[PDB]
């Protein structure tokens, strides 16, 4: 497939990644810089984020989904389903609203694209209507993360895709904070892009700390594989 080729070809090896986030949650302002690499052949991403403004005002787990679906491993049998890569290198806009149950919401807009050999994820985040002393602004979420399917469909009208999924964040009391994700991706460019049949990505994420790092930070390791189209 000569089309499913240019984009796909960009991910056959290890790709350097840069992530930049400008954040405002209930007027609490913050910036985050991320670096690492992705290897889509194995669905593997390795990232370190730093809050460059000081103390992050929300729990780092809450920002995992916001901080690279073009790095998912698509089985050869599902390569016609890979919207993310087919939009490269001109890239794609990923927008979300993330509804925290009985709390506030994030609204995000990201541009994901190549700048030379680096894959870059530039994000603006706004959060509103949070409780001061809720699970999020009041930092009650454990520093861990659960494995979750992510559901993908065509939005044949924005010439893009819609994505929905729920994240349950473990709270320090043994309970869970739900984060209900609604997502839309559209290509930046005018060229043909793959519009997939319904399928899902399986995600697993592992959070850690750099023992040598004194700034407020998160180390994230993610594995992601496309499925649900046997």
């Amino acid at each position: 497939d000569p089309m499913v080729s240019k984009g796909e070809e960009l991910f056959t090896g290890v790709v350097p990644i840069l992530v930049e986030l400008d954040g405002d949650v209930n007027g609490h302002k913050f910036s985050v810089s991320g670096e690492g690499e992705g290897d889509a052949t194995y669905g593997k991403l390795t990232l370190k984020f730093i809050c460059t403004t000081g103390k992050l005002p929300v729990p780092w787990p809450t920002l995992v989904t916001t901080f690279l679906m073009c790095f998912a491993r698509y089985p050869d049998h599902m390569k016609q389903h890979d919207f993310f890569k087919s939009a490269m290198p001109e890239g794609y806009v990923q927008e979300r609203t993330i509804f925290f149950k009985d709390d506030g919401n994030y609204k995000t807009r990201a541009e994901v694209k190549f700048e030379g050999d680096t894959l870059v994820n530039r994000i603006e985040l706004k959060g509103i209507d949070f409780k001061e002393d809720g699970n999020i602004l009041g930092h009650k979420l454990e520093y861990n993360y659960n494995s979750h399917n992510v559901y993908i469909m065509a939005d044949k009208q924005k010439n893009g895709i819609k994505v929905n999924f729920k994240i349950r964040h473990n709270i320090e009391d043994g309970s869970v904070q739900l984060a209900d994700h609604y997502q839309q991706n559209t290509p930046i460019g005018d060229g043909p892009v793959l519009l997939p049949d319904n399928h899902y990505l399986s995600y697993q994420s592992a959070l850690s700390k750099d023992p040598n790092e004194k700034r407020d930070h998160m180390v994230l390791l993610e594995f992601v594989t496309a499925a649900g189209i046997t």
